[PDB]
Order: structure tokens, then C-alpha cells, then sequence
């Protein structure tokens, strides 16, 4: 009894009605699928968008990975797709002696935890992981070179992955501060214990993953209400995770085993992500998993507005970890309210919400960071700011609202949580830098709300 397999997590079967709007269905199955973290959409049946690669002319360069239980990796020799095929197959062919297509998935899984937890043996397999480039394009149609009426009913369907960061129900969108980690989708092509190890997304943001073909991939899911939970036993059994390090290149994830987590009463599901089949992860729901052979995996992340909430949440708790933005949540509200008037009128109602908060929060750091005796002020278009140069020096955060700047630490800034912490001259030698007076805001989400009515 080495691997008791976790719970089966929710599988759905939209019809085709369901189906049409991703946003839709997806804010349906939310109260099921965010007690599990991940689940599975299955596509109505004729729903199939078709692949068509030139297995010869996509080359690639594979990550190896070595397969340690608690080890460290870091999150992120050539192979054209079909090379990495024949090797792929030949290794899982090899390694149980039986024919590729033969090998149990639960005998997969069993060994997979067998092999992670065992020192002598030391294998290592490769993956492919990357964004869609010229060199490297999306496994969906995209418009271009000419197109099959096949291809063109699936050029602007909502489940093609090229166009669910860029919809209308979709908030990621019309961020202008770009991103490409998280607008433009990543393609995997895995191996035979090739894995991913257990992690969130950036900001908490949904995550949306088609396996295109090829062997399943094996997932397993906690939901974003255990995170916590799930990050103190990590802590506990592989601290050196936990070491905060200089960038968001540098963060350290890890192979775990869901039985681990169980144990310490951390809920954890699993399912097997088929050909054709959509894997989703909720907001701040961590996740892992391998593969059982060689496929092939397209995913993007995305926001809705279920998730704005969640989003500032999530930068608060990035400032208290000291953890680096990848873009500014108060900077995307502000861009969306300056568009009030071409939003969809509920995301309009939701920024308004988060912009209330965001502007009584402002109100009350900027009264206290005045008792502390800094006067001086200057309006500041952070926005022009490379990321670099507009981080809190102490918690790293990136500043949008405003910050806090000094002649004596010349390009130094800090988020107005840390003035204490700039430099040693006296309070009144401080500047406080903004982006908006308070009554430029309020007109803002006024827009907002004439938008929503
Ligand atoms: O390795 C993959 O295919 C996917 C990972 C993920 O969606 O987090
Ligand atoms: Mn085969
Ligand atoms: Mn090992
Ligand atoms: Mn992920
Ligand atoms: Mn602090
Ligand atoms: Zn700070």
C-alpha cells in the first residue's frame, strides 16, 4: 500500500448550450470546482479543433529534470517535436518493458511516487515547456497562411486558448503594462514522468490547460482555501523552498506527495487529463502533476472578475512575502476605470467595488505617512516607470498609487508601508510621489459607475 491515489476531482460535460461561453460555464461550475481547486471539462463530442503541426519544423530546447521527491527546481540539447517522440516512447517502452500504449495509468502513478521517494534510483526525463513563438506557434488556428473551414470555426471560439485571455468577460485584457507570461499561452510536450511541480499561478489568476494529443497527464489539485494549509506542511518537511530569492526566476518549487499532504489533513483530488480534454485551476488552488507518455499540452492563464477580489489579496500577500509583482493590480484597475465606457457594464460594477477599497486604503496610508511629517508631494505617471525602477526598496512591490522618494537615496522608492525604511534624513526631507490626487479618483470610479448605473 505505498500510493493510496487522492479523490477523483469534478469532471464536467457541458452541452453544447453550456459550452458556447467558457466565461459562462466556468462561473457556473465555480462553487463545485473551487472546493476541489482543479477540474476537468470534457468538450461536447464533435467539439474538436483541429492539430496540425509539422512534427519536422518545430524545434525545441527541453528542460531535463531530475526526479526527486522534496528536491529543489527552479519554476523557468535540441529536439524537433518527432525526435523528442521516438525518445520519449523508446524510454517509457524501455523502462517497463511493454509495449508504449500498455503501461496501467494507475501503474504509471504508483511507480511515479515510487521513483520520487526513492535515492538509489536516479532517473531523469525531459519536458518541453515554452510560449507560442514563430519558432514555436499555438497547437489552436490562429488567423494568419490559409485556413480550412475546420479551422476557421475554431479561429474564434472562446475555448481556443489564443483568444480566452483577450475576451471581454476576461480582465487580463486590456492591461497596456503586457505581460506574455501571462497573456499569451505556454505549450508542453511531455514524457513519460515528466512533471510540474506544485504550485499557484502568478496573482492568483485562473489557469485553463487543453491537452491537445498524445498520452494522458496526470494532475492533482488542492483547493485555494487549503493553500495555506498545504504551504505550512511544505515548510515544514522542505524549508529551503521558503529561502525568498532575488526574482521571480528564482522561485523554488517542488515534487510532493499528494499522500503527504492527506495525511496532514490537507485536501488533495487527482484526475487523468485526456486527449481533448480541458484541466481548470481556481485562484490560489495549488496543483502538480506528470505525465504518462509523450502528449501535448497547451494553457494560459486568465482573470475574471470573480477573481479582482482575490487579485488585491493576493499583492498584499506578495508585500508581506516580499515576493515581486509580475504587473501593478492598482495600475490595471486605474487603466480599466480611465475605459469605464467600453467595459462590459458587470466587470465596470466589480472594478468599481475594488476600486472603493483601493481608494479608502490610499486615503487612510496617505494621512498617516503625513503625521510622520513627510509634506513635500509631487504627482508621479508611474505607469512609464520600468518595473525595476518603481519597487518598494523594502517589499519589493511594485508602486502605482504612490510612493515614497528621497534627495538623500536619489532613485530610491518605497510603498508607503515602508516609509521608515528609505533612507535615514529627516521625514521632511521625504517626498511622497502619486499617481492621482484623491479627487481625480473619485471621478474615475464615477465613470465607473455611470457605466454599471
Ligand atoms: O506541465 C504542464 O503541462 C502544465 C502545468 C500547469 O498547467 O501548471
Ligand atoms: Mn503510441
Ligand atoms: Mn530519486
Ligand atoms: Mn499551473
Ligand atoms: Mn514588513
Ligand atoms: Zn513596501
Amino acid at each position: 500500500s505505498m500510493f493510496l491515489p487522492p479523490p477523483e476531482c469534478p469532471v464536467f460535460e457541458p452541452s453544447w448550450e453550456e459550452f458556447a461561453d467558457p466565461f459562462a460555464f466556468i462561473h457556473k461550475i465555480r462553487p463545485i470546482a473551487e472546493q476541489t481547486g482543479i477540474c476537468k471539462v470534457r468538450p461536447p463530442p464533435d467539439w474538436q479543433p483541429p492539430f496540425a503541426c509539422d512534427v519536422d519544423k518545430l524545434h525545441f530546447t527541453p528542460r531535463i529534470q531530475r526526479l526527486n521527491e522534496l528536491e529543489a527546481q527552479t519554476r523557468v540539447r535540441d529536439y524537433t517535436l518527432r525526435t523528442f517522440g521516438e525518445m520519449a516512447d523508446a524510454f517509457k517502452s524501455d523502462y517497463f518493458n511493454m509495449p508504449v500504449h500498455m503501461v496501467p495509468t494507475e501503474l504509471v502513478e504508483k511507480e511515479f511516487w515510487r521513483l520520487v521517494s526513492t535515492i538509489e534510483e536516479d532517473v531523469t526525463v525531459e519536458y518541453g515547456a515554452d510560449i507560442a513563438s514563430k519558432e514555436f506557434g499555438s497547437g489552436f488556428p490562429v488567423r494568419d497562411i490559409k485556413l480550412s473551414p475546420e479551422e476557421e470555426e475554431y479561429l474564434d471560439s472562446g475555448w481556443n486558448l489564443n483568444n480566452m485571455p483577450v475576451m471581454e468577460q476576461s480582465v487580463l485584457a486590456h492591461i497596456t503594462a503586457d505581460i506574455c507570461g501571462m497573456k499569451l499561452p505556454w505549450l508542453y510536450v511531455g514524457m513519460c514522468f515528466s512533471s510540474f511541480c506544485w504550485h499557484i499561478e502568478d496573482h492568483w489568476s485562473y489557469s485553463i490547460n487543453y491537452l491537445h494529443w498524445g498520452e494522458p497527464k496526470t494532475w492533482y489539485g488542492v483547493p485555494g482555501y487549503a493553500a495555506e494549509q498545504l504551504e505550512n506542511v511544505m515548510k515544514k518537511l522542505a524549508p529551503e523552498l521558503f529561502v525568498s530569492q532575488p526574482d521571480l526566476l528564482h522561485q523554488l518549487v517542488t515534487i510532493m506527495n499528494p499522500n503527504t499532504l492527506m495525511t496532514h489533513e490537507v485536501p488533495v483530488y487527482r484526475t487523468n487529463q485526456c486527449a481533448g480534454e480541458f484541466v481548470i485551476t481556481f485562484p490560489r488552488a495549488y496543483h502538480s502533476g506528470f505525465n504518462q507518455g509523450f502528449n501535448f499540452a497547451e494553457a494560459v492563464n486568465f482573470c475574471t472578475v470573480d477573481w479582482l477580489p482575490l487579485g488585491r489579496q493576493c499583492v498584499e500577500h506578495y508585500r508581506l512575502l516580499h515576493r515581486y509583482c509580475v504587473f501593478s493590480h492598482d495600475e490595471m484597475i486605474c487603466k480599466m476605470a480611465s475605459k469605464a465606457d467600453v467595459l462590459d457594464v458587470v466587470v465596470a460594477s466589480t472594478v468599481q467595488k475594488d476600486m472603493a477599497i483601493m481608494i479608502e486604503d490610499e486615503k487612510a496610508l496617505r494621512e498617516t505617512v503625513r503625521k510622520l511629517g513627510v509634506i513635500d508631494s509631487e504627482r508621479m505617471d508611474f505607469e512609464l516607470l520600468p518595473d525595476d525602477e518603481r519597487q518598494c526598496v523594502k517589499c519589493k512591490t511594485t508602486c502605482f498609487m504612490s510612493a515614497i522618494s528621497c534627495s538623500c537615496k536619489p532613485g530610491l522608492l518605497v510603498c508607503l508601508h515602508h516609509v521608515k525604511e528609505l533612507c535615514s534624513c529627516p521625514p521632511y526631507k521625504y517626498k511622497l510621489r502619486y499617481r492621482y490626487t484623491l479627487d481625480d479618483l473619485y471621478p474615475m470610479m464615477n465613470a465607473l459607475k455611470l457605466r454599471a448605473e
